């Protein structure tokens, strides 16, 4: 799947790593984005990522709700009341970041209560000088480890340490879907991840630079 993606500050769509500013409509955005047939929509929501007190649920609900696809939102997730916010907001799926890295056994009871269905661990992974697959702020191996007996399905994969990473970890995780983010620049790069094993594809910058439409991505990587 191509997985279509904005990333919010207040009611501003951003780039991120701020570095630019592209308007203040989302909600038009991620429509034509499903009109071209996206499937899954993805949000961070920068605000509540700064400080979780001031979570935009009333932005959050009307994006969810402008839409007829499921959404995942990210962000600053990092107590169980904030997955039960986002799920009562309308969110399909929770994408929980370093905590699930720090707090296993309260992760593991998010879990436990809420479903693997409804949650998403992003992981960002470094490769270093000796080769292992590590978790940053514990490997890869471990992780996964610590969350199996708790159903782990879906996991967020941003990479910061390209092809080979997602094509070696799909084929030893065959029970983790997987999803791609960065690393995205143009309509190679989707085709590039096309057969790795990959599940899902984050793509944002490319798509409010223009370089390709979703319509175009879902051509290249459904082939
Ligand atoms: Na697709």
């Amino acid at each position: 799947m191509i997985i279509p993606a904005l990333d919010l500050i207040g009611d501003t769509v951003v780039r991120v790593v701020r570095q630019r500013d592209y308007g203040n409509d989302p909600l038009p955005r991620l429509q034509d984005y499903a009109a071209q047939g996206a499937e899954v929509l993805h949000l961070v929501d920068l605000t509540g990522a700064k400080d979780p007190a001031k979570r935009q649920i009333p932005l959050i609900k009307t994006l969810v709700a402008g839409v007829n696809v499921p959404v995942q939102v990210g962000g600053g997730v990092r107590t169980e009341e904030d997955v039960a916010a986002l799920l009562k907001a309308g969110v399909a799926r929770v994408v929980i970041a370093s905590t699930a890295v720090k707090s296993p056994d309260v992760v593991k009871g998010w879990f436990e209560r809420f479903g693997a269905q409804a949650l998403v661990l992003a992981l960002d992974v470094r490769i270093d000088e000796h080769g292992t697959k590590q978790v940053a702020v514990v490997s890869l191996e471990q992780l996964v480890e610590t969350y199996l007996p708790v159903g782990l399905k879906h996991v967020l994969c941003t990479d910061i340490s390209n092809v080979s990473l997602y094509e070696e970890v799909c084929a030893r995780y065959p029970q983790i879907a997987f999803q791609s983010s960065g690393g995205i620049g143009d309509i190679d790069d989707i085709a590039a991840l096309r057969g790795t094993g990959v599940r899902g594809v984050i793509v944002g910058r490319a798509l409010l630079e223009g370089k390709f439409t979703v319509k175009e991505a879902i051509q290249c990587w459904q082939n």
